[PDB]
């Protein structure tokens, strides 16, 4: 994977290349208000270690912040999201595997018009990378989930159990 991310608007200003995972852009980057991602799927986050409010991006070229969602031009730490052809979710009621489930190979816009649930308190990610949305339609806060197993809410990095809608991440194919 490939993104170039800007320190000035309109893919102005000092810029600077990732092909991997980095935990504090800041050195590299003062600032991002826009970026050219090349290749791959891409995590962007306000602080530095993958903390605070995250952004999803795809190939394209954004112009402004606000074009991946984001609310300023902090961008601090960035993940490569490794691409999947094959994708499955597990959502569950509860804390630690409980309650009632529901399971996703696809994307769904809208959570709560299959699920009974507004919060989801654990999920296991089967197979692929996926991006959760706090609101419908892919909007509101957006947490990254790779494979793995996430027995509470905050083991996604939320603040709140809602979720929404749910993407897979897959790059161009």
């Amino acid at each position: 994977g490939k993104i170039t991310l800007y320190e000035d608007r309109g893919f102005q200003g000092r810029h600077y290349e990732c092909s991997s995972d980095h935990t504090n852009l800041q050195p590299y980057l003062s600032r991002c208000n826009s970026a050219s991602v090349d290749s791959g799927c891409w995590m962007l986050y306000e602080q530095p270690n993958y903390s605070g409010l995250q952004y999803f991006l795809r190939r394209g070229d954004y112009a402004d912040h606000q074009q991946w969602m984001g609310l300023s031009d902090s961008v601090r730490s960035c993940r490569l999201i490794p691409h999947s052809g094959s994708h499955r979710i597990r959502l569950y009621e509860r804390e630690d595997y409980r309650g009632q489930m529901i399971e996703f190979t696809e994307d769904c816009s809208c959570l709560q018009d299959r699920f009974r649930f507004n919060e989801i308190h654990s999920l296991n990610v089967l197979e692929g990378s996926w991006v959760l949305y706090e609101l419908s339609n892919y909007r509101g806060r957006q947490y990254l989930l790779m494979p793995g197993d996430y027995r509470r809410y905050q083991d996604w990095g939320a603040t709140n159990a809602r979720v929404g809608s749910l993407r897979r991440v897959i790059d161009f194919s």
